[PDB]
């Protein structure tokens, strides 16, 4: 770089896109509006003589039927047109077989990076640890890191000959490899690790804050994060704002001299970190989260028109995905009861089917949900995704919690207090008991009495886990995991691999009763 030269570098970033290539029902977000915004900032910065780098914290896959059904092809192609420079590989990039991820890599014109994912048998990295970019005469290195909880979470399916090594330890090695071989002027890490207040990751794998603290002070200009899905805007030292409001100031976190940022999820924001580099020092001059047509429905900020080129590119995928919703995914030999006056009074086969799908996705031992969360029945016969979405129309997310036998007792006793004839009435799976005077007698999980000294995994929805319907909160306790899997997708996928469904398998036989 030139001595005494001041370079202006703008780093734009997004993360946890999760299939949101299209605008939602309220005209919010989508990649067509993102394109207009990013093109605009590039024009602005080009005119100021600066440089732009657009990075993704990963998790492009999974979360919207039209995307999921096409293996996120529209999302990666859309990202090509928005012009991403690089992306960190996220844990959801492994929801599909490696063949699909390699296909996504072929689609993407930008590198999919990760320094810590290794092939077990050879000890060699599966992907590139970093990408180098020339901007003016600066050499900028972007390293990628992926959470090492990836293969440990839920019910893992595709990690044949693959392992995830500790991200923070790999970052130390990678930074040193780069300094000794490339001597980049600036190093930024795109990570899919999570931002936890004051590094309080709990049962989750250590994330961005603990890593920044472990690295040499200021060794990275910034960590462009993801996974935890939060707009990282600080209210107080080591404390993220709760209920951050679109369009308001956003102070990114700074730990051990390293800036840590995150733009929430689904293309809701494009983070913009404006830096000035001169004689080796990287100074953040400005930071903001720029909403992409977010609404409270009224806009918070100026409406961003959807780029026509993006709409023409994405429309066929949107249309094809919508039409695919009509297609038969399975069949049932009997009506699956989801009617309100049944699911709010007694255990039903639809409740058992949904919970069976959730336990299967999460590796859970038992599960529960509110009868009020089942919104329709499915008649005997063919089943389409469209049928599934009417049963599960609200996009609740499947989550699980590992708990002690004692906690299970306390948890189920509390939930059993929810009365029939209310949306809060519970649908259970793999739970049996007779409730008498607020007490649960002969309590069993999978036919075995509960052992206070054992650990059990329970599946449910985020709605319930965070206290919905008066259920005990699980989200703020260790062992909690929000999987990011949407209720409808989990049910559709389970029905699809399980069909033809013999519904007698899901018929309640009095496992739980009240008297
Ligand atoms: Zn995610
Ligand atoms: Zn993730």
């Amino acid at each position: 770089y030139e001595q005494d030269k001041t370079y202006k570098i703008t780093v734009l970033h997004t993360n946890d896109h999760h299939g949101h290539f299209w605008r939602n029902e309220y005209g919010e977000y989508g990649l067509a509006a993102q394109k207009t915004l990013v093109d605009g900032i590039r024009k602005e910065v080009a005119a100021e003589g600066g440089s732009v780098l657009l990075l993704s914290g990963g998790d492009i896959n999974t979360g919207v039927p039209e995307s999921d059904l096409q293996d996120a092809e529209p999302d990666f192609r859309g990202m090509n047109l928005v012009g991403y420079d690089a992306m960190a590989i996220g844990n959801h990039e492994f929801d599909n077989p490696l063949t699909v991820l390699r296909q996504q890599e072929k689609w993407a014109k930008f590198p999919l990076l990760s320094a810590n994912i290794y092939q077990k048998s050879t000890g060699e990295r599966l992907f590139k640890p970093w990408a180098l970019f020339k901007r003016q005469d600066l050499k900028i290195a972007v390293i990628g890191l992926t959470t090492d909880d990836t293969a440990k979470i839920g019910n893992p399916e595709y990690f044949t000959d693959i392992e995830f090594r500790k991200p923070a330890d790999e970052a130390k090695l990678v930074i040193q490899e780069l300094q000794q071989t490339e001597k980049p002027d600036i190093i930024i890490a795109a990570t899919h690790m999570g931002h936890y207040d004051n590094g309080e990751h709990g049962s989750n794998a250590p994330g961005d804050v603990e890593m920044a603290r472990a690295l040499p002070a200021g060794s990275l200009a910034m960590i462009v994060g993801g996974h935890s899905q939060d707009p990282v805007c600080m209210a107080a030292e080591n404390k993220k704002q709760v209920d951050y409001v679109p369009g308001t100031p956003c102070k990114p976190d700074q730990q051990n001299g390293i800036w840590i940022v995150q733009a929430h999820e689904w293309g809701k924001y494009v983070g913009r970190a404006d830096f000035e580099f001169r004689n080796g020092e990287m100074k953040m001059v400005n930071y903001q989260l720029i909403p992409v047509n977010l609404k409270k429905r009224v806009l918070y900020t100026p409406e961003i028109a959807e780029n026509q080129q993006m709409i023409s590119l994405l429309s066929p995928f949107q249309n094809k995905g919508k039409a695919q919703l009509e297609v038969k995914i399975g069949e049932t030999n009997g009506r699956l009861e989801g009617d309100r006056d049944k699911v709010r009074f007694v255990q039903t086969n639809m409740g058992r089917l949904i919970l069976a799908a959730q336990m299967d996705r999460t590796g859970a031992d038992f599960a529960v949900m509110s009868g009020g969360g089942i919104r329709d029945s499915i008649e005997a016969g063919d089943i389409s995704y469209k049928n599934v979405l009417k049963v599960q129309p609200f996009g609740n997310v499947v989550v699980y919690a590992d708990m002690t036998g004692k906690e299970v007792i306390d948890y189920l006793t509390a939930v059993a207090q929810m009365k029939p004839d209310s949306g809060a009435y519970p649908q259970f799976a793999n739970v049996s008991f007779v409730a008498k005077d607020g007490k649960l007698n002969d309590l069993k999980i999978k036919g075995e009495p509960v052992d206070p000294a054992k650990t059990y995994r329970m599946a449910t929805l985020n709605f319930n886990a965070t206290g919905g319907d008066g259920y005990p909160r699980l989200d703020n306790k260790p062992g909690y995991v929000n999987t990011g899997f949407i209720d409808a997708e989990v049910l559709k996928a389970y029905i699809q691999k399980s069909s033809p469904l013999d519904v007698s398998v899901y018929e309640p036989k009095g496992e739980v009763s009240w008297q």
